[PDB]
């Protein structure tokens, strides 16, 4: 069975960038619901012993009756699990991934400007991702709980821009949430995922 | 130009079903943003005097370069405009539309149960609608700001299930928001839109 992972930090560790109350709802309610529904779909099937990353990457091979729930609930579990691991109370812009971002975008600010533009223009619910595509870095968005793995791209950083991720503190001000996020990126984790994928 | 319509009631008129703070953000920020961006797209173009119902029903005829903004921001203006008008602090379950709902679904409760199931299973951002389709009533969902007019169905009642519509009071408990909504439906306005469409 899939399990709700513990947060790597206290619920208030990301203040004042993400509020404690949002971390509690987001993890204990939203993410938990995706795990519950994913397990209800795969329990007693071949997919109960398939890796989450493999079923997301190969969603087209998931049996038709199960595919929407694996896409939505499996995507929810995969995306939130990644999200908690790429946040940290002490974000420092260090690691090979920063050199390779600078190499691709010229400056870290040019990278952040593209990421923020894509995150702020995403219409409805979804995610903004930094991915590795055949050894090259790209920023992409996905709707709802869709994940770039399904399109053959490995995610190493994601921002959740579902309104539940930011509404209690920021309400409509998604751009202020985006600005806050740079203060709490776990670049140690992003670099680990990059070095494994590149 | 398109204009942000005034609410037909005080911002606190729908308490304790929808909180005043949500009415303020939802109307004064979210709806206003759709009006601003729709006007930025259409002002000074050959669409600057076209009605919004006509453009949404005929998105294919909207020029490719303006279509996403008309769909998303035009949808946002159309949808929220309808929404404010079908809420009321003085809801009474009577009218031709209520009689015809009871005739079609058997009971009003069976209608509400279907509507609630569609509203609570809608994945991501969107709306739940009561529509007229060739003189018959149907419940349909749309994603984001899409509208059933594009598919040739006239909307007479909509529930906004974007998270901004309910997160401040209800957080993840979308079903409690759906329960609250029945207490504030303007069945007189719904009946007007029904008589005009059936
Ligand atoms: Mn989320
Ligand atoms: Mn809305």
């Amino acid at each position: 069975a899939f399990k709700l992972p513990n947060l790597p930090y206290a619920y208030d560790a990301l203040e004042p960038y993400i509020d404690q109350r949002t971390m509690e709802f987001h993890h204990d309610k939203h993410h938990n619901t995706y795990v519950t529904k994913l397990n209800a779909t795969v329990e007693g099937t071949e997919l109960e012993h398939q890796s989450l990353a493999d079923m997301i990457a190969n969603l087209d091979k998931v049996p038709e009756a199960m595919r929407m729930s694996v896409r939505n609930n499996g995507g929810g579990h995969f995306n939130h699990s990644l999200f908690w691991e790429i946040l940290s109370p002490n974000s420092e812009e260090k690691g090979g991934v920063i050199d390779d971002i600078k190499a691709q975008w010229g400056t870290l600010d040019e990278f952040k400007n593209e990421f923020a533009n894509k995150a702020t223009t995403l219409f409805g619910s979804g995610w903004t991702w930094l991915v590795v595509n055949d050894g090259k870095l790209e920023i992409v968005t996905t709707p709802n709980q869709d994940n770039p793995l399904t399109e053959g791209k490995t995610p190493i950083l994601g921002l959740d821009v579902w309104e539940h991720a930011y509404y209690l503190k920021y309400q409509n001000k998604r751009p202020d949430y985006m600005t806050a996020f740079w203060n709490i990126v776990n670049w140690k984790k992003v670099d680990e995922l990059y070095q494994a994928a590149k």
